[PDB]
């Protein structure tokens, strides 16, 4: 009778999810710390594995609670007019050298926590407790 083997296991199945990825996440960011001031080969390889590993499950998570559509999608065009330009004139850099090639990759792994963060936020307002009548 039954094809799906999910059908009421999927809200009490989250939550201990949730969890793995938040203490993952706390020692991913220690990891990252120690990575990144003490600088290693072995731990930037494992540490990229992992990210696009929770990366892949995170989305596979909220493509298969969340369905998805074929027609319609909405696109972006965001208004512009163009106030105040920024010009370069001094880098600035005491200490030993400069910091070029860290300040991107640092800004990078920000936004995808930003957005990871904002992700398990979303699932978890809209699946478990919900908010006003």
């Amino acid at each position: 009778g039954p094809w799906k083997e999910d059908s009421h296991i999927v809200s009490a199945e989250v939550g201990e999810k949730c969890e793995a990825i938040g203490v993952k996440l706390l020692h991913l960011e220690d990891q990252l710390l120690g990575a990144m001031y003490s600088h290693d080969e072995a731990l930037f390889q494992s540490l990229q594995g992992e990210l696009q590993t929770v990366k892949e499950t995170l989305q596979a998570m909220i493509l298969q609670l969340q369905p998805t559509k074929e027609a319609g999608e909405a696109s972006a065009s965001y208004p512009t007019a163009g106030a105040q330009e920024t010009e370069a004139l001094v880098p600035r850099g005491s200490g030993f050298g400069k910091n070029e090639a860290l300040k991107e990759k640092a800004d990078s792994l920000a936004k995808e926590i930003q957005y990871l963060k904002d992700l398990i936020e979303e699932v978890r307002k809209a699946r478990g407790k919900k908010r006003v009548p």
